């Protein structure tokens, strides 16, 4: 970590592209160790639900998880793109604080996507983040 001047490149607005129309479903974004610039790591489609990224559960990964959440809201199936960033007590120092500085950063290019820090299982974990989506709802009901 030298050049923290972290910058957003193409790919990484592409995933953001293909994920908003939902041509995928996750995003696994990393930074690079020198903090020079956000990148994609890895990217699903609609098979990787819930139940996978729980198993894909590593709190010693580099992340940040773009991710469609579809949730129950009044009765319908709503869909809500959700940024999470991992943020683990576990994981490297790059990880925790980078990663956790620099989601600012992306949120200008994740369009449509809420911020959600997971720094366990839990908070990646669709039960407690459709709880704390329920809470967003007062500002997620809208376009911001």
């Amino acid at each position: 970590m030298a050049i923290s001047g972290v910058t957003l490149e193409e790919s990484v607005r592409g995933a953001i592209d293909d994920l908003r129309m939902k041509k995928s479903r996750y995003v696994m974004m990393c930074i690079g160790a020198d903090g020079k610039k956000i990148e994609v790591t890895e990217v699903g489609e609609r098979s990787v639900n819930y139940t996978d990224l729980k198993e894909k559960f590593s709190t010693e990964k580099p992340c940040y998880v773009a991710f469609d959440f579809e949730y129950n809201d009044a009765g319908s199936k709503r869909e809500k793109l959700i940024l999470i960033q991992w943020i683990p007590d576990t994981a490297r120092p790059r990880e925790k604080m980078m990663y956790s500085a620099s989601r600012d950063a992306l949120s200008s290019v994740s369009e449509g996507y809420l911020p959600i820090q997971a720094n366990d299982e839990s908070g990646l974990d669709a039960e407690e983040i459709i709880r704390k989506v329920r809470l967003h709802r007062s500002v997620a009901a809208a376009l911001e």
